[PDB]
DNA sequence: GGGTGGGTAGGGTGGGT
């Protein structure tokens, strides 16, 4: 990762053009960090990789250079939806652009092929899927003619991490993309990604073969962002009522994003907010382009205060003044949470990120991510973050990314750093043994306990057939009992057992690997609690 | 309502189980 700072200047011959395009065409005041350095390197003919979090402004770094020189820029994109979002932005800006995909008509393909070799064509950006490279010789023939005509002099590979086999959403189509630099060496190539471990970037560079390449990585910490974790109420109605209290009481009239586990959750939450007077609109990539345009148009004009998006893939939410981000359910992984929470405060002003932690959400996410190899492990790391009540959120967040060392001070910008309080180490060894007795009886009774059922037996609720006479009621609030069970599951005193039913995957709790340590009478189990 | 109508699939606040 060579230093961008040498390139953070506007003394270049093209600098006047770059400033002219940025202000007059893109209607943008100032470059965001690493934008200018990335743009200069591409205009210098050098290969560059830009690692920037989603919503950081990656797209400008190759759209602007396209307008600074004659001819068009080839953009490789993996998703049709991603291509559509860029085209809508470009169309609003008056920049000529087009796309090719498998579903594109024969006539449109003919037009795009004609425009590529056309001397006077107005096209500046052409977006194609990697399939059009690997599996269309006809498109390659036009591309070769265009290259020899100097029609196109640069290439952008969005989601460049897909080239590497280790990258998320690795695509066999992306493997073939090395043909580009081999066949068109004179065209500079730029790779854009938001999730980029260093070994992933080097592998992708090998695939493209590109040999020497600048890699610019955005700073991890966002000083203006406030990170908080709140308990999620057991019912679904006081929760939305609580959210409306937060929105009116602290962010009255301010834009914000609500993240939900599922698409139907976003629709359900959107209706609930609307009935309470909050102007809200659901957004997800499953939306038709007309729906996406209307929600984006309404949100930008502040006709809609709150956008309710889905965690799974929701990511056309570009607005510089997002004052708050609220997670209706906890993120799937810490890696996802940083991306989702990082939408807020792109204007660099103070913004709040509130995560609502719920015991039920743990198992709902666990069943979904069962096929993922590390899905449970990534989720359990997220659970640990919610559990913690003393450590600074930035320190906790940093520890989940070995790729970044963040020494920046919190400056009272998280719930734990804020709040001066004292903590003990409450013993919970007795509680763990009591839960084991309930579980052991179930195994002999050949019945599986859901976490809901297991907690019911502990408190004296539920079917009496799943009871131990000697187990006394915890005499603690139910939410506290959920945390104790969650702590045991994290520590592997309990383990999740998954049942595959026809309807859905179901999580059941079972005796964990570490329960045999309870045989030692001197063994103790403790957890942080406020005094 | 019925399970040869289907559950990589429509979803469980649609209802029976
Ligand atoms: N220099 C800048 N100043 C202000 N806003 C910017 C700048 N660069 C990009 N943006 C805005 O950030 C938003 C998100 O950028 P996007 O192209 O989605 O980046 P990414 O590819 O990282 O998601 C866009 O709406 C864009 O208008
Ligand atoms: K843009
Ligand atoms: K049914
Ligand atoms: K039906
Ligand atoms: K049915
Ligand atoms: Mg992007
Ligand atoms: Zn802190």
């Amino acid at each position: 990762d060579s230093s961008p700072a040498a390139w953070n200047k506007e003394d270049f011959p093209w600098s006047g053009k770059v400033k002219d395009i940025l202000q007059n065409v893109f209607k943008l005041e100032k470059f965001r960090p690493l934008q200018l350095e990335t743009i200069n390197v591409t205009m210098a003919g050098k290969e560059v990789f830009l690692v920037m979090p989603t919503g950081g402004g990656k797209s400008l770094c190759y759209q602007l250079p396209a307008l600074c020189s004659d001819g068009f820029t080839l953009v490789i994109c993996p998703l049709i939806s991603l291509m559509e979002d860029q085209l809508m932005v470009l169309k609003q800006l008056g920049i000529s652009a087009t796309m090719l995909n498998a579903s594109s008509s024969k006539e449109h393909v003919k037009w795009v092929h004609a425009e590529m070799v056309n001397k006077n064509s107005e096209l500046k950006l052409i977006y194609v899927t990697p399939e059009k490279i690997a599996k269309s010789k006809m498109f390659m023939s036009r591309l070769e003619k265009a290259y020899e005509a100097r029609r196109f002099t640069r290439i952008a590979v969005d989601e460049v991490h897909c080239c590497s086999q280790w990258g998320h959403d690795f695509r066999p189509d992306y493997k073939a993309l090395g043909i580009l630099k081999r066949q068109f060496p004179n065209a500079s190539l730029i790779g854009l990604t938001a999730t980029a471990t260093n070994h992933v970037l080097t592998d992708a560079q090998k695939i493209l073969c590109i040999e020497k390449c600048f890699t610019f990585t955005a700073s991890f910490n966002r000083p203006n962002l406030y990170y908080e974790v709140r308990q999620k109420p057991s019912n679904t109605e006081d929760f939305i009522e609580d959210i409306v209290k937060l929105i009116n009481g602290r962010y009255k009239g301010q834009s914000g994003i609500i993240y939900c586990f599922s698409q139907k959750d976003s629709e359900q939450v959107t209706v609930s907010l609307q009935n309470l007077g909050i102007h809200a609109g659901a957004y997800h990539a499953n939306l038709e382009p007309e729906d996406k345009t209307t929600v984006h148009r309404k949100w930008s004009a502040n006709e809609i205060q709150v956008v309710v998006a889905t965690v799974a893939f929701g990511m056309g939410i570009d607005k510089p003044d997002v004052r708050f981000v609220i997670h209706h359910s906890m993120s799937k992984s810490m890696e996802n949470y940083y991306q989702e929470s990082g939408r807020a405060g792109r204007d660099d002003m103070k913004a709040d990120c509130i995560l609502y932690y719920g015991f039920g959400d743990i198992f709902r996410i666990s069943s979904m991510v069962v096929m993922e190899n590390v899905g449970q492990q990534k989720l359990y790391e997220m659970v640990s973050y919610c559990q913690n009540i003393s450590k600074c959120r930035r320190v906790l967040m940093a520890q989940h990314f070995d790729e970044v060392w963040n020494s920046e001070a919190c400056n009272k910008m998280c719930d734990n750093c804020c709040k001066d309080s004292a903590f003990e180490r409450k013993n919970i060894t007795e509680y763990c043994r009591d839960l084991i007795k309930i579980l052991k009886q179930a195994e002999e009774l050949n019945e599986k306990l859901t976490p809901l059922k297991l907690i019911d037996s502990w408190m004296g609720k539920g079917a009496a057939k799943l009871r131990v006479a000697g187990v006394v009621a915890p005499t603690l609030p139910r939410e506290d009992l959920e945390k104790i069970i969650a702590h045991f599951l994290i520590q592997q005193y309990l383990k999740e057992d998954y049942s595959f039913t026809a309807y859905a995957t179901i999580s059941y709790l079972k005796i964990g690997p570490k329960a045999n340590l309870l045989n030692n009478e001197a063994h103790a189990i403790t957890m942080q609690v406020t005094k």
